């Protein structure tokens, strides 16, 4: 099975998923130099005051914040999109050391850690549907860098433990994702993909410039979960990001001068 190890990792996703080689492959490195000023981007719309967070997973990959995508709660429009994309769970990729851990890059430059907030397109009805489509998907990416905690992420932190190994799950209700996002909604925005297989082609990726800040603990924390399932031996949970795919024939473009 596919997974973040010599053995299975990124480099050699392609050989189930052959889309890991296409076109508009996720994610990036934005070269902010040559991402262009798009004056006609709207300012994105975050509209989280009614999201119903459920519970939390630990898939042995990640692990995922879940929430009630059955209405119109928890939504993002305007930026680049048309239309409603309804939030239906986010997941964050990490490193094992501060350097590394994001997913984009700018400038080459890898965070220490992204969060990946997931909303689907509710003209295609429901998820599995909308990932079968080029525009069935928003992700709003969300750097993080180590140095001061983040207040709003803590609650996430401190449900871990529970939630250590493969297959685990956990209630997870009343959190607000508004906590995890920084002040400014600037942001770059370009035509993606899943960044785990199955690596689909149907991602509007919505990028914000300025990272959050958490602890050195809170990302130890996120460190101490495990790929693993309970009563196997134990590995990890720490590099399980994919690297930055050619842009091939795609430009990013950025809603702020
Ligand atoms: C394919 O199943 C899913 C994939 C995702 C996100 C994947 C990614 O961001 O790479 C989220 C929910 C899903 O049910
Ligand atoms: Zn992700």
């Amino acid at each position: 099975h596919w997974g973040y190890g010599k053995h299975n990792g990124p480099e050699h996703w392609h050989k189930d998923f052959p889309i890991a080689k296409g076109e508009r492959q996720s994610p990036v490195d934005i070269d902010t130099h040559t991402a262009k000023y798009d004056p006609s981007l709207k300012p994105l719309s975050v509209s989280y005051d009614q999201a119903t967070s459920l519970r939390i997973l630990n898939n042995g990959h990640a692990f995922n914040v879940e929430f009630d995508d059955s209405q119109d709660k928890a939504v993002l429009k305007g930026g680049p999109l048309d239309g409603t994309y309804r939030l239906i769970q986010f997941h964050f990729h990490w490193g094992s050391l501060d350097g590394q851990g994001s997913e984009h890059t700018v400038d080459k430059k890898k965070y220490a850690a992204e969060l990946h907030l997931v909303h689907w397109n509710t003209k295609y009805g429901d998820f599995g549907k909308a990932v079968q489509q080029p525009d069935g998907l928003a992700v709003l990416g969300i750097f993080l860098k180590v140095g001061s905690a983040k207040p709003g992420l803590q609650k996430v932190v401190d449900v871990l433990d529970s939630i250590k190994t493969k297959g685990k799950s956990a209630d997870f209700t009343n959190f607000d994702p508004r906590g995890l996002l920084p002040e400014s909604l600037d942001y770059w925005t370009y035509p993606g993909s899943l960044t785990t297989p199955p690596l689909l082609e149907c991602v509007t990726w919505i990028v914000l410039k300025e990272p959050i800040s958490v602890s050195s603990e809170q990302v130890l924390k996120f460190r101490k979960l495990n790929f693993n399932g309970e009563g196997e031996p134990e590995e990890l949970m720490v590099d399980n990001w994919r690297p930055a795919q050619p842009l091939k024939n795609r430009q990013i473009k950025a809603s702020f001068k």
